[PDB]
């Protein structure tokens, strides 16, 4: 049930918060399974850019065609946005040596990119034990939020000023996957502005 779930939850909480996380969102036996393509990756050969249709890649594909489910059925109604296309899947490995990711934004420089995508493979993960927390800081917002890289959690926010993110320390390696979406006039007018200067 995408429809219900983008139109009564994600577009409302993002459109409200500019952040929303969904739990659960291929089941454990589909996780473990993108879970384990991206281990493969790692180990043998065979931070990536993944099409989704490689050897070894087709549960990613499905994860993506399932992230892309999603954002088609929020109609076009997440903020103003024209979402007519996406980057690859950033499948990147975050190793657990104790260092964290300083606060950023993602899209500072109005790039293209209007939302963030992520999806975490860290199954039984405690951040208690191991670390690795997302801090995001919405622009205009007496709060913050903290957010455990939990399994099979989907987590979307927008990608430019608004959420500022650090990531804290983590003492274990871990998995993650990354789609940036992008909006149709921003990126139109990044890439002129490139060509033209
Ligand atoms: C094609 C076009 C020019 C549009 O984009 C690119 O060329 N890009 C997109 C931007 N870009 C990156 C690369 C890396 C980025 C990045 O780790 C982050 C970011 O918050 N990371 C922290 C983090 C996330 C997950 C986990 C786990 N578990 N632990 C830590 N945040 C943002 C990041 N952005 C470089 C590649
Ligand atoms: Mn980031």
């Amino acid at each position: 049930p995408a429809l219900k779930l983008a139109l009564e939850y994600i577009v409302p909480c993002m459109n409200k918060h500019g952040i929303c996380v969904v739990d659960d969102f291929l089941g454990k036996e589909t996780g473990q399974q993108i879970g384990d393509e991206v281990r493969a990756l790692h180990d043998t050969g065979k931070i990536t850019w993944i099409e989704g249709k490689e050897p070894g890649c087709e549960t990613i594909g499905l994860l993506m065609s399932s992230m892309d489910d999603l954002i088609r059925h929020c109609n076009g109604k997440l903020g103003s946005y024209k979402i007519n296309g996406r980057t690859k899947a950033m499948v990147a490995c975050y190793p657990g040596n104790g260092t964290g990711y300083v606060r950023h934004v993602d899209n500072p420089n109005g790039d293209g990119r209007c939302v963030t995508c992520i999806y975490y493979l860290n199954k039984d993960w405690d951040a208690k034990v191991s670390g690795g927390i997302l801090r995001i800081f919405p622009e205009g917002k007496a709060q913050f939020a903290d957010i455990e890289p939990k399994f099979d959690r989907l987590l979307f926010f927008w990608s430019d000023r608004r959420n500022p993110h650090e990531v804290q320390p983590a003492y274990a390696t871990r998995y993650a996957i990354t789609v940036w979406y992008f909006d149709a006039d921003e990126r139109a007018r990044a890439k002129v502005k490139y060509l033209t200067g």
